[PDB]
């Protein structure tokens, strides 16, 4: 569960002006223990034959995922990125993306994060878990 309050427009104002926001990355929503962002796939996004690109799919994922990570510490606290990982399991030729992030589990050095990406049909497009060290800042 959430450590620290937040709002989707002050989430997105962190991420403006970086990756997120040239990748067209928008944190969209939130529940107890989930939260959710979208992507666009256009031009910005896809290989060079019209599919979402699953590099960027992995992107998408590790902003998220670490985006959820920071929000499920403390004070004075925040995470890292370690590694990652993802399968890619069908193309994606239209719409916008949507990944959420779900915890797998928090501990007091290493969070692991797991991440859905799902397409406008809500058809599961990428699955990703991605490892992330929390540090005094």
């Amino acid at each position: 569960l959430w450590k620290k309050t937040f709002t989707l427009e002050n989430l997105n104002q962190l991420c403006s002006n970086s990756a997120v926001s040239h990748l067209g990355i928008e944190i969209s929503a939130f529940g107890e223990d989930w939260i959710e962002a979208t992507m666009p796939v256009d031009h910005r996004t896809m290989q060079p034959f019209g599919v979402l690109h699953g590099g960027v799919s992995v992107a998408l994922a590790e902003t998220i995922g670490s985006l959820a990570g920071s929000l499920c510490l403390e004070e004075g606290k925040t995470v890292v990125g370690l590694d990652i990982n993802a399968n890619h399991l069908r193309p994606v030729r239209s719409g916008k993306v949507t990944a959420r992030a779900t915890p797998i589990n928090l501990g007091r050095n290493i969070q692991v994060w797991q991440i859905d990406i799902r397409t406008e049909e809500n058809k599961l497009c990428c699955v990703s878990r991605l490892t992330l060290s929390v540090i005094n800042l």
